[PDB]
């Protein structure tokens, strides 16, 4: 089934994600190579939701210069009915490639830290302020990652309040602070194989525990510390007490051997 952007044409591998009025591709161009494609319905003209997604374009658009450690675009086209994202197509998700898998190698899960962090310093230099991280957000291709979206659309999931930080539930504000507890948490999930609540069914419970300052959250004994310390500095619970992305690229776990 052939697809049209730009006159350049495209035949669709199979559909890897969906959600709202979008939908993403894998596909294959004319010369046999791969790439994704977010295809958005505007038949719905929301206006809020036709905003968010100008926005999103704008802001991938001007990300493109400051890393490569987001997604690439290569090309777009927008009417009033339709948006077509030609971008990257990574070989894997994370969210997937850490389900299938026991035992992460300290090495990859430092140099799979590297990349979360400066990805997401990237976008809070642009004041973007992701709070919605999860695994899912980032991506491998080869051997790094890529953080994929920056939380300007009411995303897709691929074919969960874990990571939820404290500040959004007291608060019914967000400051970049809110993105490092996420990253704690998948960081937490990459050392020890569980979110920090992934053991808290009763939701009304979760979000009690998430906010209950006498909840220790359990820190386990590691072959390394300064991961056991990064761990810690991120996921305290007031804001203004929580280590930030700068100093997290100063910190030793990240910086040494
Ligand atoms: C939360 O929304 C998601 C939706 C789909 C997702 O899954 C995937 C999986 C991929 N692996 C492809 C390899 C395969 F499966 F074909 F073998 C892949 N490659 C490029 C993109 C991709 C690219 C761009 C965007 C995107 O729209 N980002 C916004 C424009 C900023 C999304 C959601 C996924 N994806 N996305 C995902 F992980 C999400 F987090």
């Amino acid at each position: 089934q052939s697809m049209s952007v730009k006159g350049r044409i495209y035949s669709i591998l199979k559909q890897i994600g969906s959600g709202g009025s979008s939908k993403v591709f894998q596909v294959l161009n004319e010369k046999k190579q791969i790439y994704a494609i977010k295809y958005v319905n505007l038949e719905e003209a929301d206006n809020q939701t036709l905003d968010s997604y100008r926005n999103e374009i704008a802001y991938l658009n001007k990300l493109q210069q400051h890393s490569d450690k987001i997604i690439r675009l290569y090309d777009y086209e927008i009417t009033d009915q339709y948006i077509y994202m030609v971008m990257e197509c990574g070989n894997i998700d994370l969210n997937s490639w850490l389900k299938k898998k026991k035992s992460i190698d300290p090495w990859e899960r430092k140099s799979y830290w590297k990349n979360m962090l400066e990805a997401v310093h990237t976008i809070h230099q642009h004041g973007i302020v992701h709070s919605d991280l999860k695994p899912a957000n980032f991506l491998i291709v080869d051997g790094m990652l890529k953080l994929i979206d920056f939380g300007i659309a009411n995303q897709m999931q691929p074919d969960t309040v874990n990571y939820m930080p404290p500040e959004a539930i007291k608060d019914m504000k967000i400051s970049p602070k809110s993105d490092v507890w996420s990253l704690g948490c998948i960081l937490y999930y990459m050392t020890y194989g569980k979110t920090p609540f992934q053991q808290i069914i009763n939701q009304i419970s979760k979000l009690h525990a998430i906010i209950d300052p006498n909840h220790e959250i359990e820190f386990p004994d590691i072959p390394e510390k300064d991961l056991q310390d990064v761990l810690k500095c991120c996921l305290k619970r007031d804001p203004k007490q929580r280590i930030s992305i700068p100093e997290l690229l100063a910190h030793p776990y990240v910086q040494i051997q």
